[PDB]
C-alpha cells in the first residue's frame, strides 16, 4: 500500500487547517496509516491461510471463511482512512480554486465561503467516522473469538473453524476504535472551537 | 462357507433319486459349490476395497458401491444354491418319513405320492432356478462395466466410479447363468423321463 499521494494531499491540507486540524492529520497519518502498515497487516497476513476448519468437506473452510469475514478489518480500515480524508482534499481543493481565481484576477483566511465549507467538511468527517465505527459494531463487534460456528453449504451440519490470532486482533480492534473515538473528539473541539 | 451339511443331506437324496436328478446333484456340487469357492469368492474378494470414485467427497464411495451392487452375485449365488437345493430336500424328508413309517408298521421306489411330491420337487427346483436367473438379469444384466456413474447423495452433482475385474467377473457371471440353465434342461429331462 502507497500512500504518498494522499499523503502529500493532506500535508498541504495541514497549511491551509486549523491547528486542532493539524493534530488531526497528525492522528491519522501516525496512528491510523503508520499502524495499519506496519502492524496490522501482518497480523492479519494470514487470516485465511491459518484459517481452519474440522471437517474433510470440500469448500467448507473457504464458505465459512467468508461468512465469519465478509470484509477483512484491515479493508475496512484502509476504507474508513480515505473517505475521512475525502472532505479534507475537498475543502483543499475550494482553497486552491479560490486562490488560483485570486491570481486571475490580480493579472486581470478561514471566513466567507471557505469558512462554510470547511465547517462542512468537519461535518461530513464526523458522520463518516461515526459511521464506520457503527458498522464495525454490528458486523463484527469489538472482539473476535476463537471459535466459528459455520453451517454454510456444503459443510454437512455445524462445523467447528477457528481463527487465525484472534486475541491480537481484537487488540488491534479496540486500539482502531480509541483512534477513531480520539478523532471525532478532535472534530468536536474544531467545531467548538470555531464557534469560540 | 461350510457346506457340509448341505452335502451330506444331498447325497442322501442322491441314493433316492434318478439318475438324471444324480447328475443335477453332480452339477451343483462341481459346477456350483465348488467354483464358487474355489475361484469366485475370491474374485469378488476386493469388490469394495478396490471400488474406487473420482471425487474427494466423504461417503460417496460408500453410497456408490451400495448402489451399482445392493448385493453381490456371490451372495445371490448362495442363496439360489440353497433355494434350489430346498426342494430335495423336502422330497427326501417325506422318503425318511415313508421310510421310518413302513418300519414302525413292520414293528406293529417312486410312485404314488412319493412320486407326486418328486415331480412336485422337480417343479420347484424349474420356477425358483428361472426366478434367480430373472432376478440377476433385472438386477445387473450379464455384464459387469468397468464404469459406473453414480449421484447419490452425499456424492456432489455426477461421480465416475471403476469396478473392481469386471471382465473376469463377467467371464463368471455368464459362467454361472450357463449353468443353471443346464440344471434347467436337466429337470426338462426328468419331466419328460417320468413322462415317457
Amino acid at each position: 500500500g502507497d500512500w504518498s499521494f494522499l499523503g502529500r494531499l493532506l500535508e498541504n491540507a495541514q497549511e491551509h487547517s486549523t491547528v486542532i486540524g493539524k493534530v488531526w492529520l497528525t492522528v491519522l497519518f501516525i496512528f491510523r496509516i503508520l499502524v495499519l502498515g506496519a502492524a496490522a497487516e501482518e497480523v492479519w497476513g494470514d487470516e485465511q491461510s491459518d484459517f481452519t476448519c474440522n471437517t474433510q468437506q470440500p469448500g467448507c473452510e473457504n464458505v465459512c471463511y467468508d461468512r465469519a469475514f465478509p470484509i477483512s478489518h484491515v479493508r475496512f480500515w484502509v476504507l474508513q482512512i480515505i473517505f475521512v480524508s475525502t472532505p479534507t482534499l475537498i475543502y483543499l481543493g475550494h482553497v486552491l480554486h479560490l486562490v488560483r481565481m485570486e491570481e486571475k484576477r490580480k493579472e486581470r483566511r478561514i471566513a466567507g465561503a471557505l469558512l462554510r465549507t470547511y465547517v462542512f467538511n468537519i461535518i461530513f468527517k464526523t458522520l463518516f467516522e461515526v459511521g464506520f465505527i457503527a458498522g464495525q459494531y454490528f458486523l463484527y463487534g469489538f472482539q473476535l473469538k476463537p471459535l466459528y460456528r459455520c453451517d454454510r453449504w456444503p459443510c454437512p451440519n455445524t462445523v467447528d473453524c477457528f481463527i487465525s490470532r484472534p486475541t491480537e486482533k481484537t487488540i488491534f480492534i479496540l486500539f482502531m476504535l480509541a483512534v477513531a473515538c480520539v478523532s471525532l473528539l478532535l472534530n468536536v473541539l474544531e467545531i467548538y472551537h470555531l464557534g469560540w
